[PDB]
């Protein structure tokens, strides 16, 4: 098994972004929420209200805290610091080389495939078209390194087996991730730019991207 990549603080999370965070539509969120270095301008669709000490505000969507960069001390230096951890966890997941890959495979397309614990790394996009299996233990980890764009389509899922956890599973993406209408994605996603929830889909794990997190009558949470 890989060694899991170090979060930080970007791991108090379930969407992190640093351009924005949208939703529309009957969405559920569990777990926190922050945006960096933008205002709590570039969160929409929540209804927020700010707790009596400004640190936080909470939503009726979101099981959890709303941060934003202009919230009161310690929320900026605490989010600054979460998105430095969620830059630096991005860039080690790319730059892990032990264990040693499995490279191209399937061309990118994984619909259909088992995966056993490892590193997985594509020069290409990747794509889910039906489903695919991650199979291993509680503490298994899998670390999926892709230069290009990640799609998982519409009603597929990432299926976890044998004990495998969302937790312990790393998507570093270069380019948008982009999840399909009624999907079901398991685990963390690295993003170089935007992830994006199109209706219905349904999110194990965090959303930390570089650019923005959209959210279109989703589930989100890491629990």
């Amino acid at each position: 098994s890989p060694a899991a990549v170090n979060l930080g603080t970007a791991g108090n999370f379930v969407i992190l972004a640093k351009s924005g965070i949208s939703t529309t539509g009957t969405t559920h969120v569990t777990g926190d929420i922050g945006v960096s270095p933008i205002t709590a301008t570039g969160i929409t669709g929540f209804g927020l209200t700010m707790d009596s000490s400004n640190t936080f505000a909470t939503s009726a969507l979101v099981t959890g805290k709303v941060y934003a960069a202009d919230y009161t001390p310690p929320t900026p230096a605490n989010m600054s610091t979460a998105v430095s951890d969620m830059e630096t966890a991005y860039t080690a997941a790319a730059g892990v080389t032990a264990p040693a890959p499995v490279v191209e495979l399937g061309a990118g397309n994984i619909g259909g495939m088992t995966l056993a614990p490892g590193v997985y790394k594509w020069s290409t996009g990747v794509t889910i078209p039906t489903d695919v299996t991650l199979a291993g233990g509680a503490n298994d980890v899998w670390i999926f390194q892709i230069a290009q764009t990640l799609d998982l389509s519409n009603g597929i899922h990432v299926n976890l087996s044998g004990g495998a956890q969302a937790a312990n599973i790393f998507w570093q993406v270069a380019g948008q991730t982009t999840l399909g209408t009624t999907s079901v994605f398991n685990g963390n996603i690295l993003d170089q730019t935007a992830i994006v929830l199109n209706t219905g889909a349904t999110l194990n794990g965090r959303a930390l991207a570089q650019t923005a997190v959209t959210l279109d009558a989703s589930t989100v949470s890491a629990s």
